[PDB]
């Protein structure tokens, strides 16, 4: 299955499953300063998964592996920010973060196995 360009419908499958869930409502768009006055006092690089799909619509990510990383930054963000663990919006985040991470693991595969596939000779 060596197509080194299918990751990219993959994952914009995936953020639409992401935008279909109600664990991701605290994740769409950016942390409002007026809401959270302290939020960049702790949070030195925001995320969102609006931001994420913006960059993967623009042609901003070489590979899935950096669409990861953005999106582990929006969990994160909010391990970091959360004042208990037991907080509503942390708690999505865990469910939400368990959900992406079940569905990439095989994005990341597939498209590494290409890469490898493609530089074989
Ligand atoms: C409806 O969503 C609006 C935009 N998102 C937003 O304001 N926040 C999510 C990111 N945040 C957090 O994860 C935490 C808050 C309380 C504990 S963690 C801080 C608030």
């Amino acid at each position: 299955s060596y197509d080194i360009q299918a990751w990219k419908k993959q994952c914009e499958e995936l953020l639409n499953l992401i935008f279909q869930c109600e664990d991701s409502e605290p994740f769409r768009q950016p942390v409002d300063l007026l809401e959270y006055p302290d939020y960049r006092d702790i949070i030195d690089t925001p995320m969102d998964f609006a931001t994420v799909r913006e960059t993967l619509e623009a042609g901003n990510y070489e590979s899935p592996m950096e669409l990861c990383k953005d999106v582990r930054l929006i969990f994160s963000n909010s391990k970091a920010y959360t004042p208990s663990k037991r907080s509503r919006i942390y708690s999505m985040s865990l469910r939400l973060s368990a959900f992406f991470e079940e569905h990439i693991s095989s994005v990341l595969s597939d498209y590494k196995s290409a890469l490898r596939f493609h530089k074989r000779n």
